[PDB]
């Protein structure tokens, strides 16, 4: 029925009448009729906008002053192999990454842009690359969703060399404003310690002011992005 409607839910049963609602309306049928030439990629909206991948790998290299041939890059199971292909476009040959998904392993694999690919679930066991094996990852999200667990991404910045670029992206908790500045904070102070320094960040319209966001309040069905949405780039070993 009515997703807005449904609040607690009730659970009326009467003997006397079997029907739990009242309305048989069963004397005509109304009929709809829905567009046949739906497009392919218009599937999920979601998918098409990347808010990262794209947008990373340019401004990675841009802010990658090393070899991107014979640097090394990490991506995740997301079938990134696409990323992987643009990596190698922009000078980035070597990457290499893990997938879960046999099928889309084999998407990636087959694809033959990725040095190598292994199945792995990040934070079931550590990364299997070893210490300064990759010179730059690219990897968006999945980082609190259940997908790389935080525990496992100093395992990426850790396996990739100095002076290298990992963008990585994740939810920032939009519900609490000044709760951001913990998560920027810890940024900050990793690269005052000199373990890496922002390189690039992607900008987001998550930015906007997310204390008021007054609104005619015609849907607004998303999150208006208070925090969440952010993809920002880095460079292993430097301060800030």
């Amino acid at each position: 029925g009515a997703m807005a409607q449904e609040e607690a839910g009730r659970l009326p049963q009467v003997l006397a009448r079997v029907g739990t609602s009242h309305g048989i309306t069963d004397l005509a049928c109304k009929l709809r009729f829905y567009d046949d030439w739906a497009p392919e990629y218009d599937q999920d909206v979601a998918a098409l906008k990347y808010r990262a991948p794209r947008l990373a790998v340019d401004c990675l290299s841009r802010a990658f002053r090393g070899s991107p041939h014979d640097a090394l890059i990490l991506d995740v199971a997301c079938g990134t192999g696409l990323v992987a292909v643009e990596l190698q476009a922009r000078g980035f040959l070597q990457v290499q990454g893990v997938d879960g998904s046999p099928e889309m392993l084999k998407q990636a694999r087959a694809r033959g842009l990725y040095h190598h690919l292994s199945l792995c679930t990040l934070g079931q066991e550590p990364l299997p690359d070893p210490e300064g094996t990759f010179d730059a990852v690219i990897i968006v999200g999945a980082l609190s969703e259940g997908q790389v667990p935080c525990s496992a991404i100093p395992e990426l910045l850790r396996v990739t060399k100095p002076g290298g670029l990992v963008c990585l992206t994740t939810r920032t908790n939009p519900s609490n404003l000044p709760y951001k500045e913990t998560l920027e904070a810890t940024l900050d102070s990793l690269e005052r310690a000199g373990v890496w320094e922002c390189l690039v960040t992607q900008p987001v319209d998550h930015w906007e002011l997310a204390t008021s966001e007054q609104e005619t309040g015609l849907g607004t069905c998303a999150n208006d992005g208070f925090i969440s949405g952010i993809i920002y780039l880095y460079r292993k070993q430097e301060t800030v």
